């Protein structure tokens, strides 16, 4: 579906750097928020990989949705029920929105990322479809800003990140992908 290490991204924005508390920002930031997630990263291993092998989706792709979305289950283990964020909206390590789909599986399973990861590749193949010309790089990065703001929001590739929460959720979740797939977890 693309090859990561092709996509163009300028990582985080300052906004987002900052709430992780970096004097930083753009891909250095991604950088080091997908790093300090990769220990908890470990946990899901076996379920990663699976999900990867099925969906034909770069495991690297996944963990740094998990780490965009709940920091690896940091920002989410203690809601109750756990597994919750946005506020009671998002469920799950990878944030799937209770209101486009049944949230199943336990919010650390490998159900629960096999469903996440199907709803990205209903995304891929939408994005394929409406922007047929764009490279196919383009098309996945356009599939991740999709995920968090929907297709009918992704307009252009210029301004991909533009509706998206922080304004730069593709770009910071490539950048956290390139990390994952350089060092590994």
């Amino acid at each position: 579906y693309g090859d990561i290490t092709q996509v163009e991204t300028s990582g985080a924005s300052s906004k987002t750097s900052r709430q992780d508390k970096l004097e930083y920002d753009g891909v250095r930031a991604s950088h080091t928020m997908a790093q300090t997630d990769a220990g908890r990263m470990e946990k899901y291993k076996s379920f990663i990989n699976n999900v990867a092998k099925k969906h034909v989706v770069d495991p690297a792709v996944i963990a740094a949705i998990i780490s965009r979305e709940s920091r690896a289950g940091n920002v989410i283990f203690n809601t109750t029920p756990p597994g919750w964020g946005d506020n009671y909206n998002g469920f799950g390590l990878m944030q799937v929105d209770k209101r486009y789909h049944e949230p199943r599986g336990a919010w650390n399973s490998e159900e629960h990322i096999d469903q996440a990861t199907g709803i990205l590749v209903n995304f891929i193949q939408l994005i394929q479809k409406k922007f047929p010309s764009w490279s196919t790089e383009q098309q996945l990065k356009g599939a991740i800003a999709a995920y968090n703001t929907g297709d009918g929001r992704v307009e252009s590739y210029e301004s991909v990140d533009s509706r998206t929460t922080g304004k730069d959720y593709s770009n910071d979740v490539v950048a956290r992908a390139q990390w994952y797939k350089k060092n590994g977890f």
